[PDB]
């Protein structure tokens, strides 16, 4: 029967998840490597050892251990994006929704979540693959990862605790998308992973990192690129933040492995708990326990290998959000607040921009002042909240993304830019915030479709636009059946995406980006 | 007879020159300091020992000795500004036209001419200063002062040879207006001097240097100010480019007095001709023998004196072109010429910036370029011209502008500022170079009031309208019988000056002038 299934693993049996006036198969929970707990914590993972009997595949799985954001308690706006599950050690699981009925192969989508690395669960109502799947007739797969000091603690020299561990998982997962989902329908030639944040960020290691290559077909990364300031960490800050989480918790630090052990003791929680307080300076928009550049996962630093074309070429499709930044100011910057027009003080537009350039020199901040000030309106409540924002989404997501996306279309088989300006009718975060970080994500998964949802007519639209444009590239290696031109590093060429006709522009913020990719770097060597 | 006068030095026959309809008095060529010939050149000027008999103040006085402009011949545009008399080492000599009837005491206003201090004449068609006599009843002086080497040569250390001494020629004169504008009509109490370039940056160092405060009352500074980049020089430089100049003409260099005696004995034209060859850079709008910061004539430092508020506390009346830069440009950059569009390449206007800040490091010329660079348009032949142009007038004329209005608008007694925008009907220039750096002078001194000059009516207006606002700021500390606001550190509003009703605006150049004033300094110290 369409649930039941034979897998290299074992047979797993589904469940039929009804979407909108149809039906669809579901398969949720399917386990992908051995269970993390015990002595195996920060160790690499193993492959799921063959099961007896059908493995009921009906529920979602527990979320993986982590921090829960309770700053804005009942808040929908904050909690979609918090655990609905039981958070558990034992969290590496996989979900599958195939069409119905099951096709012979297709098209799969693999979608890998973000959360600063810190976060993240594929249970998730706005990452229900059953509405794309059933739409555009495609194998949607959602796997999962450990996130902090469970999947990032990097004590580079030791084989039980080395880094990475956590983005081994997700290759671990692609592995056996890769060796079963023929079973299900999907073509195992044209798997596309696509991510976004820190999803997306770990997509452009895997186009990055020799061993995954050869995994997936092609890559569609959302407001995230590897070569971003808070993505990874040299060994030595690993081995740095190792040993102050270690402090933390009155650890032996005195030995390597009395470190490792002493934090294999200690429960999730109590890791979860101090989670923050080894970051090595005030900043927002940063996080601890990140990827290490290695040696291993990543041959080279990053640069380098974007430099010189070592790396997967295949064809892209990658994006940036309108407002980047307002999520991490009214989270981390002293101004901003929910329930204001959060307009801000020059005095606090000072310690904005400190908070933004953790790095930055006095001369750091001044040249980033000058920049992002109207000298026509020094102190301006609004001006200054919105020269914040732009702040931090240009040096965070933008300008790092546009540099990838540069240095990649040099060698790469076609890349697709977008720049996502719509703000959700029914948004429920405050106006000034804009085009949220992160709120393009529904519109990919079609939300819209649900009228229970309240969205326009013109949302359901561009919801089904970009679906399309979304599984049409996943199958093709070009968006289009409009008419979204290539990226080139000459024209360089990009479209809006909003519920307005697709208008084509250049140079997605090149005056700021040469600022921040070129100028900054520069004067910072001085 | 208003013609015949009697003076402290002397009595001196005058004439009766023709303006407009009517007539007025010319006193021509009256000597101010013994003739700066012999063994007296580059030494301070004497005063004028008094004179026997009538001296006949009739016609112009020979010029002093200096570089003639050659680049364009018989095109009006450049000569205009050359020497029409015989350019000669006796040139220190004084102009005065009264008005007919003579009056009893009224209001003086001495001109200062400018040219980089390397050149400049009294005796010129556009200085003439009987427009401005007769149309709006007031006593015009013009002063001639020794430019060049002759004026400027400063062997620190020498008392033969110490620089400024053509600063000083221009205080002699303004001491003989002092003792002796009373016999023509003038208030010796309400004088005003008034200059263009390095004449407007002249009349801001006598505000300065203690020893001149005394002998004026108020300031009119036109495109130019004692802090401009290219009007001062360390004693230290001083002495290098005497020397320099020595190696050029074979002089003995081993003794100052050995290297003094040698200039002194060379014809004038042979330091003319080797003038140029000892600047210390490749650069545009920079000139060889400028005023040296002595500790005599500039108790201190400039910066000091602004900051310290050490500097004669009156009104004055200060503005700037809006195309500053063209005829620098159009001279010594490449890629501007007289007859074509200048429509520049980006291999041209890496060059032309470097000429511009000949003392910016590679991290100084990358800074001014993301300023003053169109990264939506990296190459435009327009885009870079224009670019160029600001670059070259922020740089040199209104950014040192801008910050000595604002140092001095908090000690001063009132400041006036505008910004001349206009482009004559009958400019002979090419129109690319706009409101080019000079030509605000003809209206103040009412050329557009001579019908055989072909210019507007609303020209013949906007002249009269100026001469005005120019007069009875000299009468008064107030341009005001339209309402000119008053410059003030917080609002900051200045005017525009053109054929049309004068709108009041704020902040000039703010945006760049930051990066000039605060910036670029801070970075070229790292
Ligand atoms: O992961 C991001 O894109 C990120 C950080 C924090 C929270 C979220 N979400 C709210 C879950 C979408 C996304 C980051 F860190 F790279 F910006
Ligand atoms: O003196 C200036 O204002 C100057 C320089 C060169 C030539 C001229 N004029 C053509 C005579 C008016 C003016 C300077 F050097 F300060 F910019």
């Amino acid at each position: 029967s369409e649930l039941l299934v034979n897998t290299k693993s074992g047979k797993v049996m589904g469940t039929r998840v009804p979407v909108l006036s149809s039906h669809i198969s579901a398969f949720l929970g399917i386990p992908f490597a051995e269970p993390p707990v015990g002595n195996m914590r920060f160790r690499r993972p193993e492959p799921k050892k063959p099961w007896s009997g059908v493995w009921n595949a009906s529920t979602y799985p527990n979320n993986c251990q982590q921090y829960v954001d309770e700053q804005f308690p009942g808040f929908s706006g904050s909690e979609m994006w918090n655990p609905n599950r039981e958070m558990s050690e034992d969290c590496l699981y996989l979900n599958i929704w195939v069409p119905s009925p099951r096709p012979k192969s297709t098209t799969v989508m693999v979608w890998i979540y973000g959360g600063g690395f810190y976060s993240g669960s594929s249970t998730l109502d706005v990452y229900n693959g059953k509405y794309l799947a059933y739409t555009e007739e495609v194998v949607l797969v959602s796997l999962s990862y450990r996130v902090g000091a469970f999947g990032f603690l990097a004590l580079h020299g030791s084989q039980e605790a080395p880094g990475n561990v956590g983005l081994l998982d997700q290759r671990m997962a692609l592995q056996w998308v890769h060796d079963n989902i023929q079973f299900f329908g999907g073509d195992p030639k044209t798997v596309t992973i696509f991510g976004e944040s820190a999803g997306g960020a770990s997509v452009g290691m895997h186009i990055l990192s020799p061993g995954s290559r050869d995994l997936f077909r092609r890559a569609i990364l959302q407001s995230g690129s590897p070569n971003c300031p808070w993505a990874s960490v040299s060994v030595a800050e690993g081995r740095r933040r190792a040993v102050e989480l270690g402090r933390n918790l009155n650890c032996n630090l005195n030995s390597d492995e009395e470190l490792i052990h002493c934090l294999r003791e200690k429960k999730p929680q109590e890791l979860i708990d101090v989670e923050w307080n080894v970051l090595p300076f005030d900043s927002i928009f940063r996080f601890s326990f990140v990827p290490v550049i290695d040696g291993e996962f990543f041959p080279t630093s990053l640069e380098s290998m974007l430099n010189s074309g070592n790396f997967k070429k295949t064809q892209i499709l990658l994006g940036v959000n309108k407002d980047e930044g307002s999520f991490f100011l009214l989270y981390g910057a002293p101004g901003f607040s929910k329930d204001s027009e959060s307009k801000i003080s020059r005095e606090d537009f000072m310690s904005g921009v400190k908070l933004s350039v953790p790095h930055a020199n006095d001369l750091g901040l001044d040249a980033v002042t000058l920049q992002y000030t109207d000298w026509m309106d020094d102190n301006n409540g609004i001006k200054n909240r919105d020269g914040l924002d732009d702040i931090v989404g240009d040096h965070n997501v933008i300008c790092p993304l546009m540099h990838f996306v540069n240095k990649y279309t040099k060698f790469g088989n076609g890349t697709y830019l977008y720049f996502f300006n719509h703000r959700a009718s029914n948004l429920v975060w405050p106006e000034w915030m804009g085009v949220i970080h992160g709120y393009e994500i529904e519109f990919v998964f079609g939300l819209p479709l649900v009228k229970e949802l309240n969205y326009t007519a013109e949302e359901e639209a561009l919801s089904r636009r970009i679906m399309h444009y979304w599984a049409t590239f996943a199958k093709t290696g070009n968006p289009n059946e409009s008419k979204w031109p290539l990226f080139t590093t000459k024209e360089q060429k990009f479209i809006d995406l909003n519920t307005e006709p697709m208008k084509v522009h250049q140079r997605l913020r090149v005056q700021m980006c040469v600022f921040w990719n070129q100028f900054l770097p520069k004067l910072l060597n001085a």
